[PDB]
């Protein structure tokens, strides 16, 4: 019987990394001796945000970037963070710079995160790179990694968006929020949704809907049989879930019921190796990208 | 024979400039002299936008604040235009400026508003302060005109937003796009509908919506019929229908089918009298707060 195409996010990693590599190479010997520099800071030790940082560092690496990593403790100060934050700023071969969240609850994120410079904010979370999303005669030049990793994935599949309907789960400001203007930009009708929306709204927002985007980090959330049929389902969802056989206890699942929704997609992205892979390799094409600019002088 | 209550806009709009008011008066004593300067830039002589500016204009006045009227010809250069902007940008007095919509269609729009002042931004058009607006965290200074007064009327109608469904018609910058993003802050369950959306689509989509917000500039296009039972109905639409028994031979219609709807609807803003008198409060109130901000320093 037909299923839905499962879209293979490593794969799609592998090629653009594979193309970032030479482009970096060239762009080695244009500029003599001058690379694209990422940096990221934890603060913590959550396990899946150190395993999300390591790859972001071993993708760079093999990229041909250079990493500033940076580990702060629970515990950090907002001053220790800021002025870490502020270093990097004026590290002339650092064009990038990540702050992993969740940061510790003490934290006030936002004060945090605008001291960023506006032109190494590699994840798009600054108002001033955020607020331009929305401007659809402009190309703006920094876009979220996870929301541009779906666009890629999107754009892989093949699917029209113009005229479609989307639904968007979850609202996060580096997934759903930025993701849903995206796809409206696109000319789709998006409709926007909450983990704890009432489940009976969801499913009749989700039966009709072509496109299918779920980032409210629920497992299980969309149902396999509320899935329109031929619809594409791209699936954000991470959420650790109690698993004793894997290394830190914990497994990865997604907020889709892939194994009935694949009987009815026409396109769906697994987790793990989906969204995840692509958001990295998003993040190296936005340093790119930033290295381009500064270089530009 | 049971009917929608019939939000008055003037009334909310004059509770709120009584207050702005007294709020002038104060700080006039307080800082030796100095109040709230708003500019606003009139290009050409479209009949409706020179009513909306003089409304702005007489109730700044009456609420204490200095005006900086400008008028430039529908054929001004997009250089004269910036180069206006800019003189306002310097001037210490001014800490408001409105660049009135539509500008004429040789100007790119986009360019001229890029030039003004971040801090003077009074319509909250550019990226810097479009990009704080799902800041829930905190409470930002400048909100969109048009969109708060959307707000405010639901606020006094008592209506839920939370969990509701909510459709936007219309995505443009001055209304349905903020508007859209001020109602999924709520979490509300938030679908927009534009030009690309089709017509028989929308009809399915208002039916089943607990709140209408319509921000389409065509009048007739929300069916009453299409009105779910008990709704809450915001017509935003304000579009010039000839009428040569009135002054500038036009009527302002609305989108929304009001003698029907009002049959069905819970709520629901007459065109004019509603949405419009709102949104010139929330001006001045943005104005009086960037004041504040400003005489902090
Ligand atoms: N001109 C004035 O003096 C003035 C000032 C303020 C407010 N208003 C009123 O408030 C409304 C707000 O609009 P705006 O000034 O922010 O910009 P705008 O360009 O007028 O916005 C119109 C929006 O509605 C959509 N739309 C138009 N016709 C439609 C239809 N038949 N079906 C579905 N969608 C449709 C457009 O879609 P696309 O994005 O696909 O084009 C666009 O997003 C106006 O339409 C007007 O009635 C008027
Ligand atoms: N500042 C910032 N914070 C954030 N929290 C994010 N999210 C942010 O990095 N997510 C993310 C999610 C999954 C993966 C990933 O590659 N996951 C693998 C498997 C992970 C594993 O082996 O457990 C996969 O899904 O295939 C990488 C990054 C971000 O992009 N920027
Ligand atoms: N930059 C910019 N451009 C814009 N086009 C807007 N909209 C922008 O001023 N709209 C507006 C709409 C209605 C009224 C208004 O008070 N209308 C009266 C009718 C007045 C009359 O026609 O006599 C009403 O609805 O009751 C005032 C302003 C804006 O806020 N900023």
């Amino acid at each position: 019987m037909p299923e839905a195409v499962v879209i293979d996010g490593r794969a799609v990693a592998k090629a653009i990394q594979k193309e970032l590599t030479e482009e970096v190479a060239l762009l080695e010997r244009r500029y003599k001796g001058r690379r694209p520099g990422l940096s990221t800071i934890i603060c913590g030790k959550r396990k899946d945000s150190q395993t999300y940082v390591r790859l972001k560092r071993k993708a760079a690496a093999a990229c041909g970037f250079r990493n500033f990593s940076v580990e702060l403790p629970a515990n950090v100060t907002q001053e220790a963070l800021e002025r870490e934050v502020i270093r990097l700023n004026e590290e002339e071969a650092c064009h990038s710079i990540v702050v992993q969240l969740p940061l510790p609850p003490h934290i006030d994120k936002v004060a945090a995160l605008s001291k960023i410079k506006p032109e190494k904010d590699a994840d798009c979370l600054l108002p001033v790179n955020v607020g331009q999303l929305h401007i659809r005669e402009r190309n703006p030049a920094i876009v979220p990694c996870t929301a541009s990793a779906v666009m890629e994935l999107l754009r892989c599949s093949g699917v029209e968006i113009c005229g479609k309907r989307v639904v968007v789960l979850g609202r996060g400001d580096i997934a759903g929020l930025p993701v849903a203007t995206l796809l409206a930009n696109e000319d789709a009708t998006v409709t926007v949704v909450h983990s704890a929306t009432p489940l009976c709204d969801i499913a009749d927002i989700v039966r009709a809907s072509d496109i299918v985007v779920s980032a409210a980090g629920q497992p299980g959330l969309v149902r396999g049989e509320w899935i329109k049929l031929g619809a594409a389902v791209i699936d954000v969802g991470t959420t650790p879930v109690a698993d004793p056989s894997k290394v830190p206890g914990y497994r990865l699942v997604g907020d889709v019921c892939f194994d009935v929704a694949r009987k009815r997609a026409a396109y769906i992205t697994p987790v793990p190796g989906g969204v995840g892979p692509v958001t990295v390799s998003m993040l190296l094409k936005n340093t790119l990208t930033m290295f381009k600019r500064s270089v530009r002088a």
